[PDB]
Parts: C-alpha cells; sequence; structure tokens
DNA sequence: CCCGGTGCCGAGGCCGCTCTTTTGGACGAAGACAGCACAAGCACCGCAAAAACGCACGAACGCGCAGACCCCCGCGAAAAAACCGC
C-alpha cells in the first residue's frame, strides 16, 4: 500500500493499470464500515464471510470463526436514540490480559444502510435461500446487521 | 407358815450348714502379645485477591475553516379576550 498525497493518487494508478490491464475485483459476502464498538472500545469494519467473522481495526485485526459466536443481543438503549448489538464469543477476544466475551457494537437507530449481498445466484439458491436476503432495501443498519449475523452463524437472536 | 403342781428362763448340747486350701520334680523350644484413635486449639507459613494508584496509547471529540440553512428580527393588520363597571 502506497500514500500518494496532493490533488494525484488517481492519475498514478491509472497509468499502473493501463500498463498490464489489471482487474479489479470484490471479495466478502458483506461488508459494514466504521461500526463504533462500545467493546472493545473503538471503530471496526465488519467483513463477513462463509465460515468466518472479520473485525478490521486501526491497531488490530480480528478473525472469528461463525461457531465461535454463541449468541446474539439486539437490544435498544434506554436512550431512545441507539440500539445496541451485542455478540457473545467464545473463546473470548483477547487484547493482552483481561479478555472480551461480549462484543457490544453501538448503531444510531435512524442509520439506514442499503447493501447487496457479494453471492452468486446458485449459491445463493443452494446455501441461502429462506436464511438471508439477495438485497437488504434502505432499513436500519443494526437490523441488517442482526439478519446476516443470523443466517451466517445460524444462531437465534435474543 | 405349808402343800399340790406347772410353765417359765438358763447355760449348754447338737444338728445342718457354709467357708477355705490344696492338688510331684527337673528340663527345652516356639508363638503371641505388651493403651488407642480421636479431638480442638495455638503459633505459624502461605496463596488468592481487593480498591486503589501509576503508565501507554489510540480514537472520538474539540478546534479550525468554508459552506448551507432557517431561527431570528423587523415590519404591518386584525380582533379575541382581558380588565373594568353595575
Amino acid at each position: 500500500r502506497l500514500y500518494v498525497p496532493g490533488q494525484k493518487s488517481q492519475l498514478f494508478y491509472e497509468q499502473l493499470k493501463d500498463k498490464a490491464d489489471f482487474d479489479t475485483t470484490s471479495e466478502a459476502i458483506v461488508s459494514f464500515e466504521d461500526i463504533l464498538f462500545l467493546t472493545p472500545r473503538g471503530r471496526f469494519e465488519i467483513s463477513m464471510y462463509a465460515n468466518n467473522l472479520r473485525l478490521r481495526g486501526q491497531s488490530y485485526d480480528y478473525k472469528i470463526q461463525n461457531k465461535n459466536v454463541l449468541r446474539i443481543f439486539s437490544l435498544p438503549r434506554l436512550d431512545d436514540r441507539h440500539h445496541l448489538v451485542i455478540l457473545q464469543v467464545d473463546p473470548p477476544l483477547r487484547q493482552g490480559q483481561t479478555r472480551y466475551p461480549f462484543l457490544v457494537m453501538q448503531f444510531d437507530r435512524n442509520e439506514e444502510l442499503e447493501v447487496e449481498l457479494n453471492l452468486s445466484d446458485e449459491e445463493y439458491k443452494s446455501k441461502y435461500e429462506g436464511k438471508l436476503n439477495r438485497s437488504y432495501g434502505t432499513d436500519s443498519t443494526y437490523k441488517i446487521l442482526s439478519h446476516c449475523l443470523r443466517g451466517l452463524t445460524e444462531r437465534r437472536v435474543i
């Protein structure tokens, strides 16, 4: 990864791409950017795969297997403005000494997101039909995330 | 003062019974024992852990800047209803 300052990186990319005809690719069934975690404290991108969940953070990357997710809680905060999504993980995530058996995410209730799943029509029909929607309309981010987590981990949302 | 005779007390006889000691001399070898399990507490060593303090670092908030928005300010009109009277 290069950092090219100035208004310059797009021209640099175009020349390189044209030189060897580089073809862009798309991975991860679904990604959610800029999610606020209360525990661990910080902001994380959540990338979901068939067998595993990735949390990408500026200082810490975590790979959680879908089997290690024991429980999903979807709980409204009493402030009537934020919604909490809570993951119980076993083994608990580690940052050094004390650990994170619970991941606490905080959403705004008014935050809406539109998301298309990165799946082929044959794989969707065979594995995910009736578990996931092919496209989610502009609904609240925490609902889409809770449904995706339910479909991929096969855990009931509490 | 005297006679007839009987039933009452004495020191002793004797009978059936209960209590006591004893059961030959010398020698050898082997085998199994000879208070215990149980009890609370003293004086002491040790590990697991608390409430709080000290340090490091990463991100979400403040600061700074250029932009879009509508609260705020100012204006004029109409008359509901508040303040006064008997």
